[PDB]
């Protein structure tokens, strides 16, 4: 309410007057430049509810950002960790996040999804090759930025992949096995306890593209103890997708929405989608 001074971090000033996240493990306020006040950033700080947990996911996403200069990933301006906090001073991303958006215009067209995913095949592009994976996107995860004016037109909208605090670093000839993500985003192979590659994160876009298309995940659950059983009982998963979908974006669909690791669309695949031309 009436709490709270000004806090600062290197040549940025933020306070908890304007609340533009919040999570279990994250809070984010937006802030700006103290000499250009002009200059807006979000400063994502420690949710001490679950200081620990927190303290950790931030930590790696420091150690991440700081190595991710692209411009659809969010920028990380600057940083400063303590034994007892930690803050990163992120690009504001003046349009929200494509949950959100993807609702808002009831569902997106498909030029506007081959835009979007044009910008999250180049991110991804550099996470592949530096041996990245994200483990937790999703559209809330992916965030929308117009450089443009005020009323700018759609066809401007730049995207940016967010929320690095789940990533790591896999040695390609290694798998993976923490589980974590998000249970309607999470790839069959993470959910159902088993090694795992990069290849994770590829169902997770397909899982994207599902639902600026249609507005829904694209395998309803009533639990995610119920979505893994789902999964572990049936070999043939295919989502209902709408019948006047384009053939090609279809096809990269279930390409990207295989149960099977093995089968599923792989990135110099994805990469060279002729949907994506
Ligand atoms: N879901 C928000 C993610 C938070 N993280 C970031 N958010 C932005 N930009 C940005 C611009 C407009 C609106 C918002 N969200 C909000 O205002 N609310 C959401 C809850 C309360 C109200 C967020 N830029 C960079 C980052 I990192």
């Amino acid at each position: 309410p009436g709490r709270g001074g000004t806090e600062t971090v290197g040549k940025f000033e933020f306070s908890r007057k304007d609340l533009i996240g919040h999570g279990a493990f994250a809070v984010v306020f937006k802030g700006r430049h103290r000499a250009a006040h002009d200059l807006e950033v979000a400063v994502k700080c420690i949710n001490k509810k679950n200081l620990a947990k927190s303290q950790t996911l931030l930590g790696k996403e420091i150690k991440i950002l700081k190595e991710l200069k692209h411009e659809n990933i969010v920028a990380l301006y600057d940083f400063q960790e303590m034994a007892n906090s930690v803050y990163l001073v992120m690009e504001y991303c003046n349009g929200g996040d494509l949950a959100d958006y993807l609702h808002a215009m009831r569902t997106l067209s498909e030029d506007t999804i081959r835009l979007f995913l044009q910008q999250i095949a180049g991110a991804m592009r550099l996470l592949h090759s530096k041996g990245i994976i994200h483990r937790d996107l999703k559209p809330q995860n992916i965030l929308l930025s117009n450089p443009a004016g005020r009323r700018a037109n759609p066809n401007s909208i730049r995207v940016k992949i967010a929320d690095f605090g789940f990533a790591r670093y896999l040695q390609s000839n290694m798998m993976a096995a923490t589980l974590c993500g998000s249970p309607m985003y999470m790839a069959p192979e993470v959910i159902m306890s088993q090694h795992y590659d990069g290849k994770a994160d590829l169902w997770s876009i397909g899982t994207i593209v599902y639902q600026c298309l249609t507005g829904k995940a694209p395998f309803q659950a009533s639990s995610p103890q119920d979505l893994r059983l789902f999964y572990e009982k049936n070999k043939t998963l295919v989502p209902t997708i709408p019948r006047e979908t384009s053939a090609p974006l279809r096809q990269l669909l279930l390409a990207l929405l295989q149960r099977n690791h093995k089968d599923r669309m792989d990135f110099d695949e994805f990469f060279h989608h002729p949907f994506l031309d």
